[PDB]
C-alpha cells in the first residue's frame, strides 16, 4: 500500500497549489479594488502544510495508489482550495458554502453558491475563474499521468507539456477572440478560463448574458465544442504538420460527437420555431445552437432562461447532458463513445434475439471490442444510474422537494451547473446537507463513479 | 414467416375471449343492477370475428413467430377487451379512455380513468376485475407455453392445467378470506381477482381504503406476497404432498425477495415512526407493511394517500416499484432474479478493477452464469432505462408537466399504476395522446421491453 510515499505527492501538490495562490493575488494589487489578504494567507499555510507533507518523507516507491491518488488529488485540492472563500469577508459565506463553491469549481462542475458575484473584489472572482483552468487541466492530464500509477490499457510525460500547449494555446486563442468580440480584457481571460476547461463559472451573475452579441454566443460555441473533443485527437497539432483534417472524421467517436451536436441542435431549434418561441427567426437559431452545444457538452453557459422554451427541451436538453464530450476533454458525462459503445452492444443484444446461434461482434474502428470492456461499460451505465438514484434519494431526504433534486443530481453527476428542470436552479439557499450531498456527486461525477466507489469495496483493502 | 397459421391461433383467441363475456353478463343478470347489454353485443362481435378468423384458416404449421404472437397476444385481446367500455352508456366515456381502460385491465396494470366508479353496474365492476383475473393467466402461462413457440432457455403443457390450479385455488382460497374479513361476496371475489393477479383494480375508488381493518390489509397483504412469488416454485406443491419449506428457502431468488421486502417495510416503519406520521405506533406499522408490500410487489393496492408520509417514502416506494416479483409471477417490474444478477455483475466489475488479472465467475445457486445471459441481463437494464426516459420524453411533449410524466412512465412501466410522485396520481383527465403512450408504456412493461424493440428492428425480417 505505502501511503508514506502518496503523501510525499500529496504534499507537493499542496505546494504546487500555493504556488496558484500567487495568481489571483497578482490581481489583487494590479486591480485596486477590494481585498486579496486572504489569498497570501493561503499561500502560505499551504505551502507549509504541503512541505510539511513532502520533507518528513521524501521517498519514491514508484494499483491500489493510483486510485487513492486520482481521489486525493481532488478530496485534497479541493479542500485546501475553500480557503481563500473562509478568510475573505468580501464575498463573507458560510464554511459549507466555501467548500462547495470551491469543489464546484475545481470540478469543473460550476454551479455557484454566491449571489451577486457581478460586485466582488476582481480577485475572489479571478479565483473562481482560476480554480476552472487549474482542474482543467487535472481532466486531461489525468487521461495520460493515470497509465504510470493505473490502467486504461489495464482494464509518455512526452505529452504533459504537449498537452499544455493545447491547453494554453486554446485559452488564449479565446480570450483574444472574447475580447475582440469587446469584453473588459479582465472578462475575457476569465471567460476563456471558463469556456476551455468547459467549468460553466462567470463573472456575470447572468453568465452568457452580458452582451447578447451572436459574437461572443457564435464564439463560445466553437470554442467548447473544440475544447470539449479529445486533447489526443487534437494532439495531430503539435506533432508537426497541422496535417488535422483527416485525423478527425477518422476517428467514429468524434464522427458521432457531430451527429449527436447536429441532431440535437436541428431538433431544438426547429421545435422553437415551431413554438415561437422566439421573437425573430434569428434569435432562434442563436439560442438554439448556444443551448444546445453548451449544455450538452457539459458546459453550463446560459443565454436565455427558458421563458418561452417547451418544457420538452429543457428536459431533453438535461438528458442530453449525459453524453457530452469527446471521452477524455474537459466535460464529463458518460463520456460520448461510452453511448456510442452502449446503443451498439445493445443493438447485438437486439439481434441475438433474433438469429441466436450466430455470432455477432461489436465493431468500432475496425478492430472488434473485447468482452471485457464490453462488461466494463454496460456495468459503468448501471452503477451511473444507481449513483443517481441513490444521490436523488439522498437529496430529497435532505429536505428538498422531488424535481429540485432530480435536476440537482441530474447537473452534478454530469457537472452541468444549471438546474434546468423547471426553472428551479439556484443553489444559494439550497439546505446544507444538501449541499455537502451534491459535492459528493460532483466528485462521483468527476472520478467516473467506479474509482471511488472501489474505494469502499472490503476488496481494495488489502 | 407464416402468418397465415398465426391468424388461425388469433381468431381462436377472440372466440376463447368471447366466452369470457358470459362471465359478467352473468352478473349482469344476477345482481338487478345496471346494463349487461354491451357483454352480449360484445360475445357475438368477437365470436364472429373471431371465427372469421379460425375458419378460413385451419393450418397447424407449427420463433420470430413466437414474438408476433405474444405481441398479438396483448395487441388483440387488449384492444378487443375495450368494446364492453364502449357500448355501455351507464359509464359512458371516450373511445381512447375505453382503450386505456381496458389495456391496463388486462395488462395487470391497474390505473383507472373513470372517476366514481363506486356507484356503477355490478356488470361492468366485474368486467373490470375479471379482466385483471384472466389477464394474470396470461402473465403466469406465458411463463410455460413460450417455450414451444419462443424461448426462455434459448437465451411441458403437463403444467398447463398444473398452473391454473395453484391460481384457482388461490383467487378461491383469497375471496373465502376476504368474505370472512367482511366484504359482500362480490367485493370479496372481485377483489381476490385483483389480489393475486396483482392488478391493483378496485371496486372502491379508495380501492383497500373502504373497512381500515388491518385484517383485509394484512391479508391483502399475505396473498399479495404468495402471488407475488413464482409458481414454477409452487409448482412443489400439488408435485407430492405439502414438502414446500425447504424449496422457497433454497432458490436465493426468493431468498433475495424476502430480504427486499423486509428491509424496504423495516426502513420505511421506522420512517413514518421518527417522523409522528400516526398517531398510534400501531397504524404506522399497518399502513407501511401494507404500502411497501403493495407498491412495491407491483400490486397498486393504496390504504393511505401519503398525507403526513415524509416524502421520502413514497419516492423510495415509486423506484422499490423498478423491482418487483420472483421471476414468473404475476408482478412484472424488471423481475427481482434480474437485479440480484446485475448487482452480483456490478460487483464483479467492482472486483475486476483492483485485481485484473483474476478470474471472477458469477454465482447464483451453485453454477456460474454464463457470459451471454450476463450480457442479455445488462442490456435488458439498459434498454429499460432507454424506454423509460423515452416515454417520459413523449410525455412531456404530449403536454403533461415533468414531475407527472416521471411519475406515469414510472407507474406504467412497471405496471402499478397510482402517481406516488407527489400527489398528482389520477390519469382520468390527463391529456389524450398521453393516454395512448402511457398504452405503449404498458405493453413495454409487460412485455419485458425486448420481445416488443425486437419487432421495429430490420432484422427482425426476415
Ligand atoms: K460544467
Ligand atoms: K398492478
Amino acid at each position: 500500500m505505502q501511503f508514506r510515499s502518496i503523501i510525499r505527492i500529496v504534499g507537493l501538490l499542496l505546494a504546487l497549489f500555493s504556488v496558484t495562490m500567487l495568481a489571483p493575488a497578482l490581481v489583487a494589487l494590479l486591480y485596486r479594488d477590494g481585498a486579496g489578504v486572504p489569498f497570501v494567507t493561503t499561500f502560505f499555510v499551504l505551502l507549509f502544510c504541503g512541505a510539511m507533507c513532502w520533507f518528513p518523507n521524501r521517498r519514491h516507491k514508484h494499483s491500489r495508489d493510483g486510485f487513492l491518488i486520482v481521489v486525493l488529488f481532488w478530496t485534497v485540492l479541493g479542500s485546501a482550495g475553500s480557503l481563500p472563500f473562509l478568510i475573505a469577508d468580501n464575498p463573507n459565506i458560510s464554511v459549507t458554502d466555501a467548500f462547495f463553491e470551491s469543489f464546484s469549481a475545481l470540478t469543473t462542475t460550476g454551479a455557484t453558491v454566491i449571489v451577486g458575484l457581478d460586485e466582488l473584489p476582481k480577485a475572489i472572482l479571478f479565483y473562481r475563474q482560476f480554480l476552472q483552468w487549474f482542474g482543467g487541466m487535472g481532466i486531461i492530464v489525468l487521461a495520460v499521468a493515470i497509465l504510470p500509477v493505473l490502467g486504461i490499457g489495464g482494464m509518455i510525460a512526452e505529452t504533459a507539456k504537449a498537452l499544455w500547449y493545447i491547453y494554453l494555446s486554446l485559452t488564449i486563442a479565446c480570450a483574444v477572440a472574447f475580447w475582440l468580440a469587446g469584453m473588459t480584457p479582465f472578462d475575457a481571460i476569465s471567460h476563456s478560463f471558463s469556456t476551455i476547461a468547459i467549468g460553466g463559472f462567470s463573472t456575470h451573475d447572468a453568465s452568457m448574458g452580458y452582451f447578447d452579441s451572436y459574437a461572443i454566443n457564435l464564439i463560445t460555441v466553437v470554442f467548447l465544442l473544440i475544447s470539449a473533443c479529445n486533447f489526443t485527437l487534437h494532439f495531430a497539432a503539435f506533432a508537426s504538420g497541422g496535417v488535422h483534417p483527416k485525423y478527425y472524421w477518422k476517428d467514429p467517436e468524434f464522427r458521432a460527437f457531430i451527429f449527436i451536436q447536429v441532431l440535437l441542435f436541428l431538433v431544438c431549434f426547429l421545435l422553437l420555431l415551431k413554438h415561437h418561441s422566439y421573437t425573430s427567426p434569428y434569435d432562434a437559431f442563436d439560442q438554439a445552437l448556444f443551448q444546445t452545444v453548451s449544455i450538452s457538452t457539459t458546459a453550463g453557459f446560459t443565454t436565455t432562461g427558458f421563458a418561452d422554451w417547451p418544457l420538452f427541451l429543457p428536459v431533453l436538453l438535461l438528458f442530453s447532458s449525459f453524453i457530452g464530450g469527446c471521452a477524455g476533454s474537459t466535460g464529463g458525462g458518460m463520456k460520448v463513445i461510452r453511448i456510442l459503445l452502449l446503443t451498439l452492444q445493445g443493438a447485438r443484444e437486439l439481434k441475438r434475439l433474433v438469429h441466436p446461434r450466430a455470432v455477432y461482434t461489436i465493431k468500432v474502428g475496425g478492430s472488434a471490442l473485447p468482452q471485457r470492456v464490453v462488461d466494463a461499460v454496460w456495468g459503468f451505465f448501471s452503477a451511473y444510474a444507481l449513483v443517481f438514484v441513490v444521490c436523488m434519494l439522498g437529496l430529497i431526504a435532505t429536505g428538498m422537494d422531488e424535481l429540485s433534486a432530480f435536476s440537482a443530481v441530474a447537473a452534478t453527476l454530469n457537472n452541468l451547473g444549471p438546474g434546468l428542470g423547471e426553472v428551479a436552479l439556484h443553489f444559494g439557499d439550497v439546505n446544507d446537507k444538501a449541499k455537502w450531498v451534491l459535492i459528493v456527486s460532483m466528485l462521483f461525477g468527476r472520478l467516473e463513479i467506479f474509482t471511488l466507489l472501489i474505494l469502499l469495496t472490503p476488496t481494495f483493502w488489502r
